[PDB]
């Protein structure tokens, strides 16, 4: 009989600073959420409380805010050792800088286990990372012992910069052999920490023989048992309760994302380490938990940088830029419309884009004041608005694409400008699009024409896009022209300036039947 | 056995200076058209050909471009006194400027008769504008006499502001005994010269006994016997052959309008003052026919003061604004989205646009320069733009009228802001709406959510729709507040300074079944 108490995080994308109910800059103070100053006093809390307690990450903690921008890994490193963190999965968004900027600044500034078995090293960057990161640690938690063993996504060589000397294996296949290895190291209690995405997380749960719980990310997945304290609408129940094929129970746990919820989950374990029974709730971070003071001071003495490079006005917004994902991944959200607006008014007559690089909305109650970080919150990659030329053939099959896999807040949604497209989801996947009427360039006054498969059209897009990302290999595949366009956030900083006072809308660029 | 050919202009409307295709600014000089200068050589060139010629007007010279602006009615007086006009009926837009705003510069500058038989005056008005305008004038045109009885629409008190001791009784009853007189008085040819459209033409052919030949204007309609030589498509043929009540083939003319026709008619009459035969065509004037030198040189002598507008781009605009009524008056032109736009822009989240305020198209060629000059000619008026409060119910009623009489170029078509209409023409005149969305503003986010009857919606629209015109008197008999705007010009002029650069379109704010 042992009780052990894992407090968990996952997805925070440097949102130290404390934020509003959308995640969105901290505009009402008395209304605010999340942040590293208030979590320490949740954590603290639960800590004096509980026995055994493990305060764990599931990754993603790079890019999001201006916090990453200024300090790339900085931040991360000193505030999750002053949290006085457990152990953390390597996320995909980890490798956003390169593997310097992963190894620099947090790999040899943090103070905990930096976990993942799925990641192998070779050649030159070898014996570089070579020992900054482990496949599990085996903390002594009272008198026993945890065995944690990380995971980072296998397609992270796909959605970030992790570099050519490192090898993403399978993650179930690369567990197996780790988690066996613990067994008879006589480690009777494993924790999977990873950064896959719940489904991924579920079959873990149900194929890596011995893994006693499983406490994920990367899908901002929120569970919960009873009725929810806040605006996200839940997946499952909190735990989620996989059947693994052994004929056990696995509890799988996520804490949606931003640091809004910290994950509590309380176990009974038995003397083989063994679940008997476990409960919890990802707990609410809100006001009615105050921000511990010593902690935010340090926060204060890190924002004079940050201060510097956003502390004045660019643009007015009179209507809320909904920027969220639960809008701008399944319908035509008006921040994506002000971003494609953006695009063409810096030249071309279309504009795409991926709803999931709209990372953040921007609140209008701050009088409208749009500075230049609420902005680095809705771009904080620093890509580029690139020109393309695409057949109308190429476009439909990005547009097949868009609504693919629709309903599962994936980020291939498109928005866009300058495109009037309409879908229609009772159908097939490959036969949902039912009008894509095209503004016209030829024409000395513009209107919408539908699309001929035979035509070459010319679309201003990220470089992600360009890149061939999300899975538009077909865009990457079969583009007759790619040119390298202006920054992103500077196509949207001197639009917002030249407006002066902003107002986008759902106008019906993307409809559904 | 006596040849008569009548030459004659209708609706002008200040195009002195050569005009585009479009009646915009001459832009390509060598492609280039009308004008005063250009009329006096083919008017020289028929006079000399022909026995007996009469040149002339069936109205609205007044109001149109900045030539009005600046002289009111100083340009017509001496210019038409410079083309030896021989007479010219009264229009509705010579009353713009009030009715001393007709008197002092064109009734006593004219050295021609200026006709009007249903124009009536009383009070003090009376005796100051007695002799000024006649309701005939007997001709003498070789050893022959041709009476000339003029009409102005009866529908002037509302269509312009003709003062308050003017009233304007019925056409067809204030002819009658006018044209009984003429003949008692031996005058046995009768051409009525009118500004009322040609509808009411037509019927004052057909039932006014005695008049031999209907030369009107108004309507700016084009008749043309053959294959029209521009994109000016014809209503009937040149001329118009009605039969009288009286057993008589009565012929009726129009011109077009801006000067782009000098409208030709050819005529047979017999001893007793009867058409026997009558054949024409309006004649295109076009660079083919040369500017009169003498008259071309007077026409930039004056130019000198109207050179100080805006000789500097106020903006630049990448497309045509489609300003033309056979786009305006018919369809969604991108003009018309121009215009809504500057007006939410300019302090609410719809508006509405009568189609005939948009008098001009501008030309995207002049490397895309808007002036003062060039927004002068789309709005002439001075009007202005105002805050109303209307509900639902009678917004549905403006939307109904507005295709009421759908398809006779009809200045009630609306052009909207915020709007989306879809209309089914195929429906019966108060049925023909099928769709009205509107744009919220007690929301967060803008969406397009359909119209409710019992809702009240903050419109804004010009002062012509305020105060009820175009027949839109659900407007003005049940709006709940009405508020003044700023000037017309000045809100597209603040506007596309703002812009920069412009590109409206087409983007289906008016849609059809
Ligand atoms: C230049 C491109 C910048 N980046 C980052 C990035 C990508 C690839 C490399 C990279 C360099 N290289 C080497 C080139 F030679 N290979 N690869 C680096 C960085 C991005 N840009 C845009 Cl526009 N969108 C991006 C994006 N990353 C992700 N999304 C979106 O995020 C969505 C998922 O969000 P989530 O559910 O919260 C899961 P997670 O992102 O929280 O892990 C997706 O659907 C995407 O749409
Ligand atoms: C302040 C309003 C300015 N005006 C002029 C005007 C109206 C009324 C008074 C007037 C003052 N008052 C007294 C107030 F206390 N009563 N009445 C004066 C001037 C106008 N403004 C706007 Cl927005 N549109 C106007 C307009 N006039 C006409 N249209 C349009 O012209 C179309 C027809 O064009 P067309 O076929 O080429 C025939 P014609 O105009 O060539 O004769 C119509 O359908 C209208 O939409
Ligand atoms: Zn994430
Ligand atoms: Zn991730
Ligand atoms: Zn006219
Ligand atoms: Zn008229």
């Amino acid at each position: 009989m042992w009780e052990l108490t894992i407090l968990h995080t996952n997805d925070v994308h440097s949102r130290l600073e404390q934020t509003s109910e959308d995640s969105s800059k901290c505009v009402d103070a008395s209304r605010c959420m999340g942040g590293v100053a208030r979590l320490f006093t949740k954590v603290q809390q639960i800590r004096r409380a509980e026995p055994n307690v493990l305060l764990l990450d599931a990754g993603d903690q790079y890019q999001g805010t201006i916090w990453f921008t200024v300090y790339k890994g900085a931040e991360v490193a000193h505030f999750m050792n002053a949290l006085r963190y457990d152990a953390m999965a390597l996320g995909n968004h980890e490798f956003d800088n390169g593997v310097e900027g992963l190894i620099e600044p947090l790999l040899k500034e943090a103070k905990f286990p930096i976990l993942s078995a799925n990641i192998k090293a070779k050649g030159p960057l070898a014996s570089q990372i070579s020992g900054l990161y482990l496949p599990y640690k085996v903390l002594p938690v009272g008198d026993e012992v945890v065995g944690i063993v990380g995971y980072t996504s296998k397609e992270t060589p796909f959605l970030s910069n992790p570099g050519t000397n490192l090898v993403f294996e399978d993650e179930i296949t690369a567990l197996q052999p780790e988690v066996d290895k613990l067994k008879t190291l006589n480690v009777n209690k494993i924790i999977a920490l990873g950064h896959s995405g719940f489904e991924m997380d579920k079959l873990i749960a149900q194929k890596v023989r011995g893994v006693d719980v499983v406490v994920g990310g990367h899908s901002n997945t929120f569970l919960y048992t009873g009725n929810p304290p806040s605006k996200e609408v839940p997946a499952g129940k909190y735990p989620f309760i996989v059947t693994s094929d052994d004929g056990r129970k696995v509890p799988v746990v996520q804490a949606y994302a931003f640091g809004k919820y910290l994950g509590y989950l309380k176990i009974e374990f038995d003397e083989r380490g063994n679940v008997i029974s476990s409960h919890g709730n990802p707990i609410l971070l809100d006001s009615s938990i105050p921000e511990d003071p010593s902690i935010k001071a340090d926060i204060n003495k890190w924002r004079i940088k940050l201060d510097d490079y956003s502390t004045q006005e660019l643009g007015k917004t009179i209507v809320y830029l909904d920027g969220s994902s639960q809008s701008c991944r399944f319908r035509e959200c008006n921040m994506g419309n002000l971003i494609c607006d953006a695009m063409i008014n810096n030249n071309v007559s279309m504009c795409i884009l991926n709803g999931g690089g709209i990372r953040s909305p921007i609140d209008e109650r701050n009088d409208g004041t749009i500075t230049w970080e609420n902005l680095a919150a809705v771009l904080p990659f620093g890509g580029t608005f690139d020109l393309v030329q695409l057949k109308g053939s190429t476009l439909k099959k990005a547009f097949e694409h868009s609504v693919h896999r629709y309903g599962q807040s994936t980020g291939e949604f498109l928005q866009v400008g300058g495109i009037h497209v309409v879908y229609d989801l009772s159908r097939k996947p490959g036969d949902r699009v039912v009008k894509l009427d095209v503004l016209c360039t030829k024409c000395r006054v513009p209107s919408y024409d539908p699309l001929k498969m035979d035509e070459v059209y010319k679309v201003i897009l990220p470089n992600f896009l360009a890149n061939g990302g999300d899975g538009f290999q077909m865009i990457k595949d079969e583009l007759l022209r790619h040119d390298s366009g202006d920054q992103d956030i500077n196509v949207v900083s001197t639009y917002i300036s030249k407006m002066k006072v902003i107002y986008p809308a759902v106008e019906g660029r993307i409809k559904f039947s």
